[PDB]
C-alpha cells in the first residue's frame, strides 16, 4: 500500500444522446474494454475508474460535481469517442477544480478500408470529436493536458501515467503540513517568503512550534525505546570506533536516537509531513538534529535547514511524486566547486542533513564529530557517497508576486579520491551544459542555495509539475544558451506578471 | 535631545546665469533672510540648512550627490527663486535618493504696483520658474511635494513642517530594527507576510531571536536592580492590595520587573527599536510580558502581539513620527462592541499590552491576575482609561503584491459606566462615519484586527506617509460612502498593481 | 593618460560572522592576494580597489553609500567568499546607483579531496553564498551581471574586463555634452527625438548654439595659427596638386583649417565631447565643415550630420568605449549598393565626414572639390579606403516611448576596383547574413540611415551596453532569420513597453 492506492483517476467518455441506445452501448463496451485493459496491463500509477457516459449537459455537470467532492478523485482523463458538443461541458468544466487530460485515442488503429461505412463513421469519430472539445478548453484558457495515440500504445501509456502522477501529487500537496521548529536564519532572504501565498497557491500549510514544545517530547522518551533504536543503528550502519560501545562518543549516539524518537513522535502525533530546524534556536536540545533528520527524510519526510519551509515542502512533494520509481530524492546544498578544464564539478552537501535514499553504499558510516555551528554537542550523522547517474536539482523561489521553479539537469559522478577528513555525506556532479553557464543562469534567475536533488524524477516530470500549478519553469540544461535564456526570463516576466 | 536633532532639511535655491551676478547676489540675500527667519520663528520639526545656489548642472548634481551621502540630510526643500531650466536638474534628480518638496514661494507678499519693472520681473519669477521645475518632476514621475504660499505664511509653515516630519520618519525607518521573540501565532494570516518585501520597500528589518536567548538575559538580572525598579513602580502607579509588600501577588510583580529589565537590556544591547512576543512560545519565562511591554512602549519602543511585526514596526514609526506633538500612540485591538441606536461604541484593548501614553489618569493601576491564554503565571499589568478626543486607528497590511494602509478616523469617548471586572486597560470610541459602515469598509479592505491607535497623529499625516512610501491609503471617515469606497478600491488596484 | 585612469572598480568581499574572526582573517588574505594578482597580471581596463569586508548590514550600506559618492567609482564587483545573508545587502542595494557584477569565483581551483574538512567548507562556500546573493538581485529585479570561473582563469578575466569597460562607459556618458550647431534637417524623422528623455535615460545632454556663435570664434582665429595647422596637414596627408601652395584650391584649404581651429576652440572652451552640424544652416561660414570634422572625430570627438545628436552621442560613447582596443570607430551612412550574385556589397560614406581612424592608408588624400548640398565654397576633405575585417554598424533610435539599439554584424572588404571619381572616403562591406535579409531586418526594425561603424567593438560589447542601460538590442547577423526576428520584435515590444 502506497499513497497512490488512496487515489483514482476517472475515465470519462464523451458522446451525445442523439445517437442510439444501442450506438452508446457500443461506445460503453469499448470504454469498459479499454479501461479494463489499461488497469490490468498499462501499469499506471493508480487505478482508472470508468464513469457513466457523458451524453447530456446535466450528466456531465453531475460527473464534474461528483469529481470535486470525491477526495480520492485526483483527476479526469476524457475520451471523446463520438462528437460531444462542447457547450454540454461548459457548466461542468466551469466548476471543475480537478485536473483534466484528453486522451485523444481511437478504437481500432488500422483503418478498415474495405468495410468502413457511415455506421462506423457515426460511432468512431474521436478525430473531430476531440478537436471540438480542445476548443472549449483553449477558449476557457483551462490547463487541459492532451495525449494522442492508440490506446494500446505503450508510449502513450507512459505519458498518461506521467500525468496521473502529477494529478496525485497536486491532491496530496493540498493536505501537506509543514512543522517549523523555530524561525528562519537571521538576515537570510531566499528562505523567507509569504506562507499565506504558498497555501493559497499550492495548498500546503506552514506553522511554527516552539523548540521547547519539541524538547518536552524528546525528554519524555523512554530509555528502553532509545536503546532499541540504537540496536537498529548498529544493524543498519557501519559504526566507527568512537560510536561503538565503550566509544568516547557513545553517549552522543544515544542522545541522537533520543532526538530522533522525540521528533518522530511529535511529527506523527501532529500529522506532519515535513519539517524544518534552525541552528540559531536549539535551546533544550543536546545537539543539532542530524542523524534523526536523515532517517526521517529516508522514511519519506520533507526537510530543509535553517527554517527553509519552501524546500522542505518541495522535498516532501517530490519524494511523494517519486513513489514506485527507481532512485533517491534529498535535501541538498551547493557546498564547493572543483575547477578543471573539461571536468568542472560541484560538491553538494549540508552541515549534517543529507538523505541516505541517494546513497550508493549499502551501509553508510555513522559518526560523531565536532560541529561549531549552533554551539552544541558533537552530533551524530550518516556519512556516505551519492549514486551515479542522471539527476535534477530543483529550487522553488518566491519572487514576491509569483513563484519560479528552477530546474538544472545534472549528472552525478564518482568521487575520484576518498574524502577521509570530510565528516559529512557528499553528492558530486557535472552541471549541464557546463559549470559557468549553469551557475550563471541559476544566479541570473535567482535560484536558492537550497535545492531538492533527485535521481528518481526528471525534467519532464517538473515541466508537468510547473504546468499543473501554473508557475514559470526555468530550465537549465545541455540546450541552454544565455542570450535565449535571458530573453525567456523577460518574456515570461510579462506573461506571468498578470 | 530628540531624534529630530539628528537630522536636517536642505534649503536649496534654484536659479540660472541669464541676468547675474548681482541678481544672484540679491537671490542669495533673500534666501539667507528667509532661511534664518524660518529657523528662528517658524518652529519646524528640524533645522533648515541653506546650501549654495543651484545655477549650473554640475552644481545641482553636486548638491544631490552630497544630499545622498549625508546621513543627517532628510530631504530637500527647493525654492525656484528665478527661472532655473529643468534639464540642469535631471542628472541630479535621477540620482537623488532623498525626498523633495517645492516651496512655491515669493520674497515679497504684495506686488509693488507703482515700482514693478523688468529688473524686479527678472529677479522674482517663481511664478514660472516653479512650473518649469514642476514639469520635470511630473515628467520623471517623481514624488515631488509642493506647497504654495508666502514664506511668512504660518499656514504654509505648518504644511512645510508637516512634510519635514515625514522626511525625518522615512530616514529613521531605514534604520528601524524589529526583534521577534518567537514566530507568528499559528494559523493566523494578517500578521504574516514577506519580511524581505518590507525591508526592500520601507527599509526596516525583521529577524527572530529564540525566546531562550531572552530568558538567559532575564535570568542574569541582579536582585538589586529588580528591587530598584519595583520602587519606581510604587512611586509611579496606584498599587492594588494584592500587589503591595505582603500581597499574595507581590512575587508576580518582582518577576514582571525582572522580565522588563531583561527585555530592556536585550533590546538596548541589540540596538532594537521594536519587538514582538508570542503567547504560544514562552518557554523559560514565568509569565507573558505585560507590564514590561507597556512601559517599554511608553519609553518609545514599537510592539505588537503574537509576532505581528508589521504593526510593531508601524507603532515605532508613528511614535517617532509624533515627536513633539501632544501625545498618545499605542498598540490596539478591537475587543468588543456596544450596539445602541445613536451610540454605537467600540471597546479597544489587548490581553495585556496597552500603552499608558494614551492614559488619562496620571496614575494607572498596577494589578496582577489570571491569564489563561499562554498558560503561565498571573502577569502584572497597568489598568487605565483612555483620553478623550479625535484619534486615528491605522493598519498596514500586506496584499501579497503590495502594501495597503488603512486609516479610520475615530473619536474616543468617556466610558458611561465603570468596568470593575475588566483586568485590562481600555479605549472606547465612536468609529466614523458610523459603526456598521466603518467596520464594513474596514473588513472589505482587509484591515487587520491589530492597529496603531493615536491621538497625536491625524489623517493628513498618514496621507503624506502613504505618498512618501508610494502605497495605497484607504480612508474611512465621515465622508465615506460604500459605493464610492468600493470604486476607489478597484481603481487603485489596477494603478498600484502596475 | 586615458579616461580609464580617472575611474576604478571596487572589489567588495561578501561574508558574515558565523565562524570568524580567523576565518575572516583568511578571507581577507585571499581577497588581497586575488585583487593584487588581478591588478598586476589580468590587464583589466582600470584598477580594482579592494574594500573592507562586508559582514554586517551597516558595513554593506556604508560601502554602497561611499560607492555612490565617489565619482571615480564606476561599479562594484562582488565576491561572496562565504555565505553572506542577502537581507544585509538590501538597504545598500536599494540606494546603490552604480552597476554591480558578481564574480562567482573560488580561491582554490582544484578541490583538495584528501584534506577537505568542515573548516574548508565553512571558509570556501561561494558555491551557495553566491546563490543567496543572486536571489536578492533577481528578487529586486536589479541588473546584476554574473561571471563564473576561477580567479586565475584568463577567459573569466576577459569577461570581467569587458564588463568593467561598460561600467566606465556608463559613468562617462553621464557627463557627455553634445553641442548642436543648428537644428535637424527639415522634414527628417529618425534624427529627431526627445532630448529630455535621452538625458533622463543616458545622462548625456544636448543643447543648441547658434551657427553665429561659432562663426564669431572661427573669425577670431589668428593667421599664424591657421598657417601652423596647414603645415601639419602637409606633413600628415598626401596633398593633391589643387591643394598645394600655388594650387587653385589652396585658399579653400586655409579656410578649412580656420574652421577646424574655431570649432576646436569652441568645443574645448565649452567642455563639449560631441557635436553636430546642419548644411541647411551655414550662415557666416565659408564652407560645410569637412576636413575639420574628420580630424576632430579622429581626436575622439563624437559627430553626426544634419543635427543628428543621437548618433553623435553614440559615436563618442563607442569611441570612449573602445579605448585601448585595436581601433577604428566612425560616423557612417549607407550610400549605395552593389548587387551581384554571391557578392552583394554595401558602399558606406558621407557627403564629407568620415573618420580616418578606420583608414588603411597611412596617408589619406586631402582634396578639395565641389559640393552642391549647402550651397557653399568647395570644402576640403580627407579621401581614403577603409581597413579590412569584422566590424559592426550600430544605430540608436527613439521609438517615442523607448530606445532601440540596432546592431548589424558586417565584414569590410577591399574594393575590387578603384573609385577615381568619388571625392569622398569609402567603406565597403558584406552585411551578415546577406544583403537582402540584413537590409530588410534593419528596415523592419526602423534603424536609421546614420550609424556608428566600428572595427574595435563587437556584438558582445553592444549586448552588454544594452543590458547596462536596460534597452532592447536588435541583433542582425549570420544567425538571423526573419520569422524568428519578427517574433522577438513583438515579444520585446510588450516587455519593454511595460
Ligand atoms: O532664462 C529666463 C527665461 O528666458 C525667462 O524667464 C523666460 O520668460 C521664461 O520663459
Ligand atoms: O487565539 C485568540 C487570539 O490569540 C486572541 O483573541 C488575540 O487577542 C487576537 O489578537
Ligand atoms: O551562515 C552560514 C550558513 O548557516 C551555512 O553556510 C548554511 O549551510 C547555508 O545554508
Ligand atoms: O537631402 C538629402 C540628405 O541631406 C543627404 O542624402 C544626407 O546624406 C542623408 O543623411
Ligand atoms: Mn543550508
Ligand atoms: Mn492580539
Ligand atoms: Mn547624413
Amino acid at each position: 500500500m502506497t499513497i497512490f492506492d488512496n487515489y483514482e483517476v476517472w475515465f470519462v467518455i464523451g458522446s451525445q444522446h442523439l445517437y442510439g441506445p444501442e450506438t452508446l452501448r457500443q461506445v460503453t463496451q469499448h470504454a469498459e474494454h479499454v479501461v479494463n485493459a489499461l488497469n490490468t496491463e498499462a501499469k499506471l500509477p493508480c487505478k482508472l475508474v470508468l464513469k457513466p457516459l457523458g451524453t447530456t449537459p446535466d450528466e456531465i455537470t453531475a460527473i464534474c460535481r461528483d469529481a470535486n467532492y470525491d477526495d480520492r478523485c485526483a483527476g479526469l482523463v476524457v475520451w471523446l469517442h463520438t462528437f460531444s458538443p462542447a457547450k454540454m461541458w461548459i457548466n461542468g468544466l466551469t466548476m471543475l477544480n480537478k485536473p483534466l487530460l484528453q486522451f485523444h485515442t481511437q478504437f481500432n488503429a488500422a483503418l478498415p478500408w474495405d468495410s468502413i461505412d457511415m455506421d462506423f463513421m457515426n460511432l468512431n469519430q474521436t478525430a473531430h470529436g476531440g478537436r471540438e472539445f480542445g476548443f472549449i478548453g483553449a477558449r476557457m484558457r483551462q490547463q487541459h493536458a492532451v495525449v494522442t495515440g492508440h490506446w494500446q500504445d505503450k508510449q502513450a501509456h507512459e505519458r498518461i501515467g506521467s500525468w496521473m502522477r502529477q494529478a496525485v501529487s497536486k491532491q496530496d500537496t493540498r493536505h501537506l503540513k509543514v512543522c517549523r521548529f523555530g524561525d528562519n536564519m537571521r538576515e537570510v532572504a531566499v528562505t523567507d517568503g509569504d506562507k499565506v501565498a504558498a497555501q493559497i497557491k499550492f495548498g500546503f500549510s506552514v506553522n511554527t512550534w516552539a523548540v521547547g514544545d519539541l524538547v518536552q517530547v524528546v525528554n519524555s522518551i523512554s530509555d528502553g525505546d532509545v536503546n532499541a533504536l540504537v540496536d537498529e543503528y548498529e544493524s543498519c550502519y557501519t559504526m566507527t570506533p568512537a560510536t561503538q560501545i565503550h566509544g568516547e562518543k557513545r553517549q552522543n549516539v544515544l542522545e541522537a536516537a533520543r532526538i530522533e524518537l522525540g521528533m518522530k513522535r511529535f511529527l506523527e502525533q501532529g500529522g506532519f509531513h515535513a519539517f524544518t530546524t534552525t541552528f540559531e534556536d536549539l535551546h533544550g536540545l543536546k545537539q543539532l538534529p542530524g542523524l534523526a533528520v536523515q532517517r526521517l527524510m529516508q522514511q519519506g519526510y520533507g526537510f530543509a535547514g535553517e527554517g527553509d519551509w519552501k524546500t522542505a515542502a518541495l522535498l516532501r512533494i517530490m519524494k511523494v511524486m517519486s513513489t514506485g520509481l527507481q532512485g533517491g530524492t534529498s535535501f541538498m546544498e551547493d557546498y564547493t566547486y572543483h575547477f578543471e578544464k573539461g571536468n568542472d564539478l560541484v560538491l553538494g552537501s549540508h552541515m549534517l542533513e543529507v538523505c541516505p535514499s541517494i546513497a550508493v553504499e549499502e551501509k553508510p558510516i555513522l559518526d560523531v564529530q565536532h560541529l561549531g555551528i549552533g554551539g552544541k554537542d558533537d552530533p551524530a550523522r550518516l556519512i556516505f557517497n551519492t549514486q551515479t547517474g542522471p539527476a535534477i536539482v530543483a529550487s522553488l523561489i518566491d519572487l514576491g508576486d509569483r513563484y519560479r521553479l528552477l530546474v538544472n539537469c545534472i549528472d552525478t559522478v564518482k568521487t575520484p579520491h576518498s574524502l577521509p577528513k570530510l565528516p559529512v555525506a557528499n553528492a558530486l556532479w557535472k552541471a549541464q551544459p557546463d559549470l559557468p553557464t549553469a551557475s550563471e543562469a541559476w544566479i541570473l534567475a535567482g535560484g536558492a542555495h537550497h535545492t531538492v536533488f533527485s535521481h528518481a524524477l526528471n525534467l519532464n516530470d517538473m515541466r508537468q509539475f510547473a504546468e499543473m500549478h501554473d508557475i514559470e519553469i526555468t530550465v537549465i540544461d545541455n540546450d541552454t544558451r544565455l542570450p535565449a535564456f535571458k530573453d525567456a526570463l523577460r518574456w515570461n516576466e510579462v506573461y506571468y506578471g498578470f
